[PDB]
């Protein structure tokens, strides 16, 4: 049997800068969209941004911003079960807002689940590098036999046999995203992942057809790409580096030749870590952006006139009818500002 | 419940872009300076150059509308003033010399006001510019200065899909503009990530309106001499250039020296300081920058034009409808593009023509 | 006949950058393939190389060195019709090597020509921005009346169609190469051109029809592409970049930041057309690195090319013309093809 | 005029083209194995070979990669006598597995000869074209004065030249034309072939005989050498990788606070010390002691592996399979728009 050595290099993959969406009838103004979204009936959101659960991008302060923008945070679990359980609590009692938290898949994830659900979590996310692991499709199966009602997000995965076998498993939500973080190295160290917008679009086509919404998660720098994410099959979007130069995030603002900055670093680098194995990331920093409405306002700004352009009056019509239209680099460099020199920054661009 | 055929059909379609292809040469029985660069946009309206300025507050305004015309061009007067003092910037170049002038108006509730002072100062056509062509107040908009002015020239856009232009001749426009997200200064595909190749939707409108008897025109991405004559062999009869106009002398704003030499602002109409002038939060879709100065428009326009007819004595097209009707492409990679621009040589003197 | 609107966007180019010669089975070694070229029964080259008729890159003592080293030198036509006549005698008479001419589509062409004829030339060029025209259709119609038997090459031209013209005009030798100049600017500022190896191929294959030699003109920075260009289907390379930081080229060495540097500039940009706000130039004007005399240089080009057809296996260009494949590759790939991810410590004599 | 149409028809792939595509995995990275064999005299612990070159591997580095479970080639620009040395100084370092480097000349029966009695398991017949028939009546003289020997000869890029290389008499097939790091062979001689893709296409006429092949050249990142092997590799050789390291020949030189170490092509002027080079000269950053370098790249290749579901290499060489990207997709894959602080111990 040569199928396996005769297929190897037959499928192709694309990204957010491969792709332009297309124009279509418009009856409708970007400020009149709707941009709510439902991953659930426990779980709706009327903005499609979740903040990662990372150590340097999302704590209870960004849980809370993020709930009061109408979005969702997931706590980090690079802390104690004692307090990664009471600093969802913190967020519950800011207002009954609506709040998730990271699990890994370990011998000390009931353990830390049974604290989280005692928090009254709305959503726990089951985080690991490989999500199509026999591990991570058991642990879902614990989970959800404990927890019939609890929203269980599961990732992370890149194909459609991943997704389904994550749907039996009983995942409510499916997280996609192997290589495109900006921290990450993943693709790098291992050579493996797959182009985000395909493995959004790829892992959508399966849990379409099981009424699974899945999370688009890394990749995207602009919010241009936060549409383009959402029209490949996504329900909802996860940042992380564009989160983490926020005044909400958890840490002290730097100071890097006169400017402010933010430490941001992958989950997978060194530091993250020790708090010797082969890292799949690496340490940085992000400039300071201020207080998080900014940075939504821009966000979901772009959001809504990318929705006007193609005639969506909601999430549910783009995902249905969104055209994409593929381009060379030249195309990304047209599409890009170019040969003028730049006077001043966009609030929406770069960042 | 649903059975989608639209699920599939989301990455089927290719575009292509200026730096995506070259022009192949043809058999030629025709000097370029005894080629044609004339064209007609309706009866009333006739370009002897295929340049028009674009509508912007750092690109167009009476000096520059007077210039380009006298050129053989045409310069679209922006909006981000007072009705009044448009219709006197439209008066000063209908004055000048019985010279062509076209002004831009925006889809408001002021709309048909501002147009009744353009109309009375005699301008010859008006740009109804928006974001989004394909939008039901702008086509509400055509049927409605259509039915009130049946002989004004009018100008609409921005599209980019056949489905968009088809929809806007049908509303009454004469002229379709086409272009979303080229601009130099642009941000919509970035911010919005919204578009279309250029190239590919000058294509494809120009194949919808050739249906209908009706030209296009190529508005945006343009940045070198041989971006317009593909543009205009893609099947657009005209484009429209903001940053390669922006530098020259008669355009609005003074100069300032940067990194050692004069410079002119440039910025996108969608930007922040291009809006906040016309206001009294929002997402920009333009940029704010400066040009390098290149002194009077002439100097531009030779230039242009000159690269414009040897492109068409290459191809062999004694005039722009050959062009449009016979001259083929050929894609290439980046290593193609690389090719094209001048390599392996440090360039010690500015061209006319080139950087 | 909606066939040509349809028909716009179909074809596709290929350049240097984009392909790689798969290697082939080799019973011969590097230093016994045969690099000798004929382009007629009256023009035969050792190596198969030209210097480009250019004001900064071939006059007599160019072409002289070039001749020495097998190769062939074109008498750029900025000049009078004397000065031209003149050194080209003074090639003609430094032995009994080889040498070209350029000469243009004017109405004083064939006047020019008598007085190289006169001086002897093996090959005259008609050289023009575009060479599929009646212009210079009806030019070689003229001189290959006049001249039965003299070498006639003309150009430039990167359609078959375009070859097949100029052939059946007069011309027993067809240079190709529209825009992939080094100095060039024409594929930007008219938005015309083909890529110049598939330029090379299309041209070629017509042009084998009539038994007629093809000269790969212009797009040529390292010997690898020279390899490329033959094995293409090219007879012979014409270089000008390669050529003007050699001591033999026109003009003197300028020094810039330390280094000895000399000018190298287009035929068509502005510096060229004054000397002989008004034009449109199709080229620009620099400078280039001093290189020392050809002979270093030649050597490390036909050094790649030996190297190259033993790779293939070819012991003739002929055999390198007729067999040698190709591989397509991305820019992933072109990156992988030159030195990655070491920092460079010295240049090396054919690279960079 | 079939050979004249076929020209522009084929198209190649290398690493910075692809992605591995994760599979289910019921495996985890510290788990798998990545032992290999070549022969059956011929058995590595870690899928690594030390390149034969005198930048990278001499007596020191051959040693220290036995060790790791890895494989040293002693390359061959030295004397026979010196080169017979640096093998016996290997084997009686613990008897530990060698390699050594031979060229088709006039003294290379001679030098193979002074290698076999100093017991060397395996000689690298190191061509630029191993499709040559010099090449090849070079492995039949060879294999019929020592046929129990090991013999890996190449460089070869092409299933053709793999064949008639394997009906020559060789165990080993090693595979790369002008991958190298500091190689100029494509862009002085205009040949060669996309390394993943010659990989692969070896790898398919290979198998078919039972041969393993080597990916030589063009690895940057252990990433890619996850992926030579998914390509159907056995085993990668490495230059530039290994160049930094404290067992390679050479001195840490010291420019602007940061050291580095000498690292040159054999085709380039000084390693051939007119010349017509195929090579380059420069540096790469010191990077300590070999056991740092080599647990950041079997550990990558462990996760990889893990990913790929794949218990062992023979695994992830039959059914791993690959995702073609662009040049986008290579700009997301590495990291981005973030100013990096501090270096991983694997990236850069
Ligand atoms: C998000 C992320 N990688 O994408 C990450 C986060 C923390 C640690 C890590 C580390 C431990 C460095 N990598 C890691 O666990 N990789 C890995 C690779 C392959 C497999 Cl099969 C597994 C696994 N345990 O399933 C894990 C990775
Ligand atoms: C020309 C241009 N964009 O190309 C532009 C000009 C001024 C403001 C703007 C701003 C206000 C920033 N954006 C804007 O109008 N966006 C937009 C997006 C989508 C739609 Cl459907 C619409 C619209 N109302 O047609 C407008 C854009
Ligand atoms: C090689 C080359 N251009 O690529 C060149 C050389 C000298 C002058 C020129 C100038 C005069 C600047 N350009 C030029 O003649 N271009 C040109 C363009 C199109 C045609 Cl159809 C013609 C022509 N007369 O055939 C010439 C160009
Ligand atoms: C490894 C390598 N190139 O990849 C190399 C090593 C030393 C010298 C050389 C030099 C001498 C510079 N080149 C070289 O032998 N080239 C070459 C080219 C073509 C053939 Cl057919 C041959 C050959 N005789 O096999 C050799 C190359
Ligand atoms: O250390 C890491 N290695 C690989 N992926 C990571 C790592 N840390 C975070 N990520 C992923 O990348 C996402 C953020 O990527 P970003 O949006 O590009 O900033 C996170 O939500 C995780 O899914
Ligand atoms: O701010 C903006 N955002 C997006 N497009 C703009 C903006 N302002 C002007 N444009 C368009 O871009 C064109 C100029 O493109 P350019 O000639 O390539 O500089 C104008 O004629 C408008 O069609
Ligand atoms: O100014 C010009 N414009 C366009 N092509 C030129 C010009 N001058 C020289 N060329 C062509 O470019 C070739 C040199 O290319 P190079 O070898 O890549 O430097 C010449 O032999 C001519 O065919
Ligand atoms: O100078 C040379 N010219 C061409 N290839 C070379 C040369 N020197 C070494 N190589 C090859 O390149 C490999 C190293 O490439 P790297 O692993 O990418 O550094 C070696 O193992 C050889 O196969």
């Amino acid at each position: 049997s040569n199928a396996m050595w005769e297929s190897k290099f037959v499928k192709e993959g694309l990204t957010f800068d491969d792709v332009l969406l297309v124009p279509a009838k418009s009856d409708v103004l970007p400020r009149e969209v709707s941009v709510k979204t439902v991953l659930s009936e426990s779980l709706q959101l009327n903005i499609p941004l979740i903040s990662a659960g990372m150590d340097t991008v999302t704590e209870a302060d960004m849980a809370i911003a993020m709930a009061r923008q109408g979005g969702l945070g997931i706590i980090h679990k690079n802390m104690s079960i004692e307090q990664q359980a009471e600093q969802v609590d913190k967020v519950k009692r800011s207002g009954g807002l609506l709040v998730g938290a990271a699990v890994g898949v370990t011998a000390d994830a009931m353990t830390r689940i049974d604290a989280l659900v005692k928090a009254s979590v709305d959503a726990i996310v089951l985080d690991t590098a490989h999500g199509h692991s026999q591990g991570v499709i058991d642990k879902v199966k614990e989970v959800r036999a404990k927890y019939p009602s609890l929203n269980i997000i599961a990732g992370n995965v890149a194909t459609a046999e991943a997704t389904k076998a994550l749907i039996e498993a009983g995942a409510n939500v499916v997280k996609v995203g192997i290589g495109p973080g900006s921290i990450c190295t993943t693709r790098v160290v291992a050579g493996v992942g797959v182009p985000q917008l395909t493995a959004v679009y790829d892992c959508a086509t399966e849990a379409r057809k099981h009424g699974i919404p899945v999370i688009a998660d890394g990749g995207i720098k602009y919010s241009g790409d936060m549409v383009k994410a959402l029209a490949a099959g996504a329900h909802v979007v996860m940042l992380g580096s564009m989160f983490a130069g926020v005044a909400e995030s958890p840490g002290e603002t730097e100071i890097y030749q006169g400017r402010q900055f933010k430490v941001y670093r992958g989950m997978g680098s060194v530091g993250a870590m020790e708090k010797k194995l082969v890292p799949e990331g690496i340490e940085g920093r992000v400039p300071y952006k201020g207080p998080l409405a900014d940075t939504v306002h821009q966000l979901v700004g772009g959001l809504r006139a990318g929705m006007g352009y193609c005639g969506a009056q909601d999430l549910e019509f783009l995902r249905e009818n969104a055209q994409f239209i593929r381009m060379s680099g030249a195309g990304l460099l047209e599409s890009h500002p170019h040969h003028v020199q730049i006077t001043k920054e966009a609030p929406n661009y770069s960042l």
